[PDB]
């Protein structure tokens, strides 16, 4: 069994534990956060958007017992100091939001873990994997990898189909995204100086940057430098979508685009034809859910603008992609 | 000028229209019509969950409300043909119910004795459609029914007009991220218009929905006829919206030149913003559209450019002020 | 033979009742009636913003929905007198429209051929009112129309019944902090029934509103007739509520004694909670009422005691489960 | 001449305090201190998601903001003893950070050279605690550190004082249905203070939580010492709250006697309401407490009565106005 430690027992970290409990041959030996075990256990059991944990979870001294198995709990904010080698940790899921580059994530390796998966973009010098698009770039010799962002896992399969079947000249993305924990509850100073994330999360449409489109070349080299975009955070607590407006290399119709997406569907990339809304993707296990109902092709003379839209639960969709990537990576190491 | 106005549909737009007309010279509201007793209309005029308390005096008088000392008759007749507009001497009806949005239905107010109608929505192809600050000069005063377009059209049109005038537009796709409105259900339930997405709980969901603002832009800007399309995402803010436009232009551009052109085009109708604002910051603004220079993007790949421009609007108050500006301009010509 | 149910009003309660009846053995919904095309009802049944996606299959056919492989007829007649209940062999109608909540109106279903009706709301003076787990034994089977009370009554009654049996209640005042419901407007607008407070935007406001649940408690617990009163505060959660009761008891009490008495009375209808939960944690629960022992207070000042007790309920699913329990018991008698 | 004030903690309360002091004659803010660059503080002062745009001018300068043409110094020192209050001639510090809410910690501002401090929160049992309009007469100006109590105390106290004065209170249990605040998390996450309920997503949940407002009421109304307790239910409105009190009184009472007594006690601090209002209607009000006569209830069973009284408050702006009234009164006691 591959032993996992979760660093940062937050939204992604706790959902990752839920998904890993369902995965054979991989188990979480430890979690680390900033708080006593009682707090972590409570938040694991009870979840405002993802529902009650559907298993048993009990408290023990400096440990939680999940489905009858003990998971040690630590509270050390500095990863290099954690007893990963001493516990026999194979892979750390780095989910704190504070160690999202190679140099910082490698602290887990100095602590004795064999591998790290960052639950976020990790820079250009770590292999970046959207499961179902480019996991074959891993051979197991990597030490630190990235599972990209939630938006990258939504955008990439949609962009891959467009590039493969039509060719992409260029594109601009907008993700309409659930608010997240990096926004304030009420208007207040923001630690990272972001005047827009400073604002009350559940009261506002909040423009904000995202690198998901700009960095797409790490996942789909044929799209390198061809896409850009940004985000609008809105008052849903989870559930998001990505719109892509593209110029393609050949003419296209709505029906041809939709058929190509359906033909590419998989456990990671779903295909939808129902008139759904964001609450309907909460808890889905696709990394991306293409919505054929929103496809649009604007034609003026010989020039076309193409809109394609995919949903994602930025929490659970990304988490399932993260665990698929971890499982594949763990088979290679 | 001196013109007596009646408001048909004392809803979000109708009530804010009264607030703005109370501030406008030469225009007075003589009557409102809705489906409810005067006490309910008075209460909703005084107290407003998003736009704040009415900053004037408002009192109940039998089947009338007294606003800033002046009596406004209240009617509750769902059939506009039966309203006593001729007997009250109404010059212009603001048609704000959502149920009479074409020339034939709005003309019921004329048969009822009013001289003119302004529809607070798109009004069909045989009705002039005016975005104040873009094309009010098409009005000569002889029209009987006009439209002030939609909230989204009033946001989009000044921004698209600048791009067309200064750069030329090949084509473009619009997305408006829009506050939820009264046509969505409070909780998941059957929807009278059959819309499976507006059936869903308004304050819990990102809700895709159609909009005709881009497709119909040619009624306001003829040079853009057939060049734009788009759609909407309704989201859980109770008012306050923005419109994104992704365009192909006829000449190269930088964000700085785009922003400068928008600033040079600014007016009381079309504002220019450089602050890092969010939707709550546009609630209650009186611009029809507020261009956000901080969101402009120009993507260039092999000399081929995609341009994103974004403008905010309070779909309630921005639109209402545009409606009242269009009303004043029209009323000066009748 | 299967007890055949028809649901009149395929709304929040009606659709969740179908979900629960599909899980109930020996009970099946033969038909639903509303004001709506089958395609829209099917869509609302499958996708639910607060209760989640329907777990099962649901497909469209002409004038029917097929749920778990079984056909359910859909009608659209606003006049219950004209519904074909006798022709379908309907045993019990769940009257969930909100418009036919007294004996005279609900009897339209009996003239239409149904044997019995359960109103999903208070039902007026000619109707027995049943909170399952408190007073179902008042039924003798000769009734044609009964009421399963209100959501708040099913929350309050088991808690109040324990206090009365073990301590005696002199008097009490209730406040229910209640999820907003479909009788409030989305944004400020005229309210058809003239309620100046329910006219206001539901998700933006604390909204005081009247409720007769406490004052009418004597219909369920006769010994409390005339002893309780209270009101509601509607707040911006889309489902999930709680009932606070401030009572004067006839004998001295401690927090521990009250909590133990509630636990000793727990059942499938009345749950007992000791965790620090919040409203999202009761979304979808199947208890009619969930006593929250963490909120019990007994204040003693100069030999006089005032007691606060609090129970949670999902006004949607808690009530729906109580309604179905009452339906099963009533149909067995 | 103006009383010179410094604001420590430029948060919800701190920023609204500056707004109110800018409107008050004879009081001015010389400096604010927080943990952030001036550009962030200016932005948050200008734009407010619940209280609206600042109705003045506000511009940035080097380590200063200029508000209505007057420069206000900005510091970013987390240690209050090091602030240059003596050097600026500060008369009163508003301590609004939440981190220095007792006598020993708040006295850091006195050691730093300020003459007086008002803590914007309960400050413990050894500091005088003032609800303006109830007990400001306990101050004679020789104090250095006082407390303006909590938002809930300023709501509860005027209502409870009337009941005690006119009827006598045996005991009572309070529930405040309270807007969520910044001490709750945006989404479920570990909470620094170990509160399993404030850990949960603020805008998705009814959140039970403790409050000391009723238990400490004796600091404000000594005759009620030990007679009240209560708790809070935090709910998804971003500001605007109400307090329910269920009381056992020393003599029989009717709804009319209670309501008439509240109206007779009304003032700039304690409002009297008879309209069917909801929480959004009290956002930005300047009363410390707004009694709601429509919610009064007296239940009688035999000779035993239970009395329910309810008052609204904007936990932000109502309390801020009380804080500034207390500041003004205290600074005048020379
Ligand atoms: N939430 C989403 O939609 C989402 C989607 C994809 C990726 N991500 C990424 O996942 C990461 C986590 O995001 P989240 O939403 O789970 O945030 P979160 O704030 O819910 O979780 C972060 C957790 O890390 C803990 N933590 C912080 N610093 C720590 C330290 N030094 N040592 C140990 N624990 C520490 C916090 O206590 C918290 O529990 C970020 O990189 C984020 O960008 C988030
Ligand atoms: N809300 C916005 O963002 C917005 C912006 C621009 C335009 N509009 C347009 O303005 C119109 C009104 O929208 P709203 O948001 O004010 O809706 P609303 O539902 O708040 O107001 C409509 C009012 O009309 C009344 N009404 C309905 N039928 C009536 C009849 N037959 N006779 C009299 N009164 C009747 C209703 O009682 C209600 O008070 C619609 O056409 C809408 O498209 C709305
Ligand atoms: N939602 C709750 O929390 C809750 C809890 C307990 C009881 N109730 C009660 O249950 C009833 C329904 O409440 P809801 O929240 O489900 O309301 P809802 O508005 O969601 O559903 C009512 C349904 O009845 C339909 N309908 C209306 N008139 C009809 C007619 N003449 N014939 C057939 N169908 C018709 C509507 O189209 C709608 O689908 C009410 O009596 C309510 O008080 C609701
Ligand atoms: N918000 C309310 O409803 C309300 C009502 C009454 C009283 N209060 C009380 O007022 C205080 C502030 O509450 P708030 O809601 O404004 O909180 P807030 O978090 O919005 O503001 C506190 C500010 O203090 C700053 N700060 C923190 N530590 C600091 C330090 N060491 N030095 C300088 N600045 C520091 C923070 O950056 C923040 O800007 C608390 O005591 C609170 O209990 C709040
Ligand atoms: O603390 C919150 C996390 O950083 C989540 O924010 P993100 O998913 O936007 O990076
Ligand atoms: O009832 C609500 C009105 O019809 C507003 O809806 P709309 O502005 O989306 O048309
Ligand atoms: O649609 C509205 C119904 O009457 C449900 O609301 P209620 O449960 O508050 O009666
Ligand atoms: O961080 C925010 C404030 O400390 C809120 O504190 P409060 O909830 O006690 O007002
Ligand atoms: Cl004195
Ligand atoms: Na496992
Ligand atoms: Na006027
Ligand atoms: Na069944
Ligand atoms: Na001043």
């Amino acid at each position: 069994s591959i032993k996992v430690a979760i660093n940062g027992f937050g939204r992604i970290g706790r959902l990752a534990l839920r998904q890993i409990e369902k995965a054979h041959g991989i188990e979480v030996a430890a979690v680390n956060d900033l708080t006593p075990a009682e707090m972590l256990l409570h938040l694991f059991k009870y979840d405002s958007t993802q529902g009650r944990f559907q298993g048993t979870a009990e408290l023990k001294d400096d440990a939680i017992v999940v489905n009858g198995r003990e998971i040690k709990v630590f509270a050390n904010p500095n990863p290099e100091e954690l007893p990963w080698g001493e516990l026999g940790v194979d892979v750390v899921l780095e989910c704190t939001g504070f160690f999202t580059n190679k140099t910082k994530a490698e602290a887990h390796i100095r602590a004795g873990a064999r591998k790290v998966v960052i639950s976020a973009p990790g820079g250009n010098d770590v292999k970046t994997v959207v499961y179902g698009v480019n996991q074959d770039i891993l051979d197991g010799s990597e030490t630190v990898i990235s599972a990209a962002s939630c938006t990258t896992n939504c955008l990439a399969p949609m962009a891959a189909v467009l590039q493969k079947e039509f060719g992409v000249v260029e594109g601009l993305m907008t993700t309409i995204h659930a608010y997240t924990g990096d926004q304030n509850t009420l208007d207040a100073p923001h630690r990272k100086g972001d005047l827009r994330r400073a604002r009350a999360a559940a009261l506002n449409i909040v423009p904000n940057s995202t690198g998901a489109a700009k960095a797409i070349g790490l996942v789909i080299p044929e799209l390198n430098g061809k896409l850009d975009g940004s985000a609008q955070r809105v008052p849903v607590a989870t559930g998001s979508l990505t719109e892509l407006v593209s110029v393609l290399e050949r003419p296209a119709t709505k029906e041809e685009i939709n058929a190509a997406m359906k033909a590419a569907s998989s456990e990671s990339y779903g295909y939808n034809e129902d008139q759904i809304v964001s609450s309907d993707v909460v808890g889905i296990e696709y990394g991306s859910l293409f919505d054929a109902t929103q496809t649009r092709v604007m034609t003026v003379g010989g020039k076309q603008l193409v809109k394609t839209v995919a949903w994602y639960d930025n929490e659970m969709s990304y988490t399932c992609q993260l665990v698929r990537t971890l499982e594949y990576f763990a088979g290679k190491i």
